């Protein structure tokens, strides 16, 4: 299934926005979906049929789900001239339950997923050795992933995966032309953020908001990643126009028209400085598409152990990501078309995605409603 993925996270951005009213988004398909191939392979008969059935896999018999982490294992490994992207993904288990072999070695193979036995009776000791090793997967960049709080419940087995990112733009902005901007949030309200500012190559397409009127249309712009295989790509409604109204279009078809459609060329850019996170409780946000029965008693789980009374009693994933100027120098009569150059002022609120131009692939989906620190 290569649709499967952006279905996915398409699927999740509008989870996400109908539960997240106005906060930021950022998550990335590729790191939930190898959490939920680790929850299949973990889980065998209904329990498993429920995940697979929730994820639209019934059809498939052969593992056929399961290859889309060979692409993500090589972002794991890609060049840091490049950009870097940091996963930290492994099961938490009580001391004393038994791990299939098979599966630990699948998960260590395959998935780059470690299963850790820890102790979820000393709540702090729990939460501070998770966070710790979260940091250590993610050259401490992903923090206070769970709190002693979260291990207050009865846990015999905990889903953690977190995911960085941060790329070299193909064409860094110069920080001394990053001057502090107003930035208009859709309430109306606006805060002062440090405005990045470049003339360089992108892909830029604008696109009908559908409602055909006069001027109604929204800016797609690409901005491309060292090495030309991964970009960022930026949704822009009118500025008089929420973010909102656009949301709705949001498609796997979509994504893939601005994709085609967007043309390479000389484009001022106007680009927040600014970083996005967002912790998300997969455990809540599966319920809703199905997935209930490995969360309680009646689990299935005898993929991942022989344990009768094992469930999963959590699942987190966070994401975060960072935007500044850092790139790489650009390539130096065509100044002479200075005046058609497009121009993209990103000042208010936007949706976002992260892909891979060659494979096609969503390596993050989100939208920025406050880009201010703290």
């Amino acid at each position: 299934p290569e649709e499967a993925i952006a279905d996915l996270s398409v699927n999740m951005y509008n989870r996400l926005r109908a539960t997240g009213e106005d906060e930021n988004i950022l998550f990335s398909p590729l790191s939930i979906a190898l959490a939920m191939g680790m929850m299949e392979l973990g889980a065998q008969g209904s329990t498993q049929k429920e995940i697979r059935h929730s994820m639209g896999y019934d059809s498939l018999k052969n593992g056929e789900e399961f290859s889309f982490l060979k692409e993500f294992s090589n972002m794991v490994t890609a060049k840091e001239s490049q950009y870097v992207m940091k996963i930290a993904n492994s099961l938490f288990v009580q001391n004393g339950f038994h791990v299939n072999e098979e599966f630990l070695q699948m998960m260590k193979k395959y998935f780059n997923a470690a299963v850790n036995h820890v102790d979820f009776s000393q709540n702090v000791a729990v939460a501070n050795y998770i966070n710790k090793w979260v940091e250590n997967n993610t050259n401490n960049l992903v923090k206070d992933l769970v709190s002693p709080r979260d291990f207050d419940a009865a846990t015999y087995l905990a889903l953690i995966n977190a995911v960085y990112f941060k790329g070299n733009w193909k064409s860094q902005f110069r920080p001394e032309n990053t001057r502090t901007f107003s930035f208009t949030k859709d309430d109306e309200s606006e805060v002062q953020i440090p405005m990045m500012y470049q003339q360089g190559e992108f892909y830029y397409g604008e696109f009908s908001d559908g409602s055909n009127e006069a001027g109604g249309i929204y800016q797609v712009l690409e901005i491309p990643y060292e090495g030309d295989e991964i970009s960022m790509m930026l949704v822009l409604s009118r500025q008089e126009v929420p973010l909102a109204t656009l949301e709705p279009l949001v498609k796997a078809q979509l994504v893939e028209e601005w994709a085609n459609s967007v043309k390479k060329q000389k484009v001022e850019v106007y680009l927040p400085r600014f970083t996005v996170e967002q912790e998300i409780d997969l455990k809540d946000v599966l319920k809703a598409l199905g997935i209930t029965e490995i969360f309680i008693k009646d689990a299935n789980l005898t993929g991942l152990s022989d344990n009768k009374e094992i469930f999963l009693s959590k699942a987190i994933h966070k994401s975060f990501l960072e935007v500044n100027e850092e790139g790489s120098e650009a390539a130096a009569a065509i100044s002479r078309m200075a005046v058609l150059y497009p121009q993209v002022i990103v000042d208010h609120p936007f949706f976002f995605l992260i892909r891979n131009r060659r494979t096609g692939t969503i390596l993050f989906m989100g939208r920025v409603m406050h880009p201010e620190t703290m």
